[PDB]
């Protein structure tokens, strides 16, 4: 529980050190949601997933996605953006558009599940801008104290002597890109997947391979991108 116990409990321990500075307020959004639950409301992910992007380790990142906010249908976030369990069907529809930018910039066949833990384990930090939601109700969350946390995550790595290449999908992930100016990080913005942007410049964007592009052209290893 994020109400009640340490970062060091909750997080990677390179995480657990990036993140003391909203430590505080990792803290207040465990009562926020504590709140919400004693009023009748409910919230995505569940409570022991909303932190999972920072279980995988910190100094490992090469490249960070950041979408918008979580899933708003109960069974698909699992705290990983975009991502969904394995045995989840039919995919989201955003999922789905994902997937099909993928194979039409990497040329892989479709994947066989819509789990995105690969990428996680590879050096994707797959994060978004705000950690939960109510139910139903995509943005719900929007403005309730997640930003700062997110942001402070996003300057912790640019801080990183390390090359960083981020993937920001909508206008929510947009707003980090203040953070990324110093010469290590660069971004690739685009319009989210969703059906509801993703004909605006989503689709045909190539951020795969851009993000490899631009980790070679920093002296970095690429992502193998490759989803069974
Ligand atoms: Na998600």
């Amino acid at each position: 529980s994020m109400t009640a116990r340490p970062l060091s409990e909750l997080v990677e321990r390179g995480w657990a050190a990036a993140l003391e500075p909203v430590a505080d307020q990792v803290a207040h959004m465990g009562q926020f949601l504590r709140a919400e639950i004693a009023a009748g409301r409910r919230y995505l992910p569940a409570g022991s997933n909303v932190l999972r992007a920072f279980t995988f380790p910190f100094d490992n990142v090469r490249v960070l996605i950041v979408g918008q906010d979580p899933y708003p249908t109960p069974g698909h976030a699992v705290g990983l953006s975009f991502s969904v369990a394995p045995d989840v069907r039919p995919w989201p529809r955003s999922l789905a558009n994902i997937f099909d930018e993928y194979t039409a910039d990497l040329g892989y066949p479709l994947p066989s599940n819509g789990d995105l833990t690969p990428w996680a384990q590879r050096g994707v930090l797959l994060l978004n801008r705000v950690l939960t939601v109510r139910p139903s109700n995509p943005a719900s969350h929007r403005g309730k104290g997640w930003e700062a946390v997110t942001e402070c995550a996003i300057r912790a790595l640019a801080a990183r002597a390390a090359p960083l290449v981020a993937i920001l999908w909508g206008r929510d992930a947009s707003t980090l890109k203040p953070m990324l100016a110093a010469g290590n990080c660069v971004a690739i913005e685009s319009p989210h997947p969703s059906p509801l942007s993703a004909s605006r410049g989503f689709f045909g964007s190539r951020p795969f391979s851009r993000a490899n592009e631009l980790l070679v052209g920093m002296g970095a290893e690429p992502i193998d991108w490759r989803l069974p």
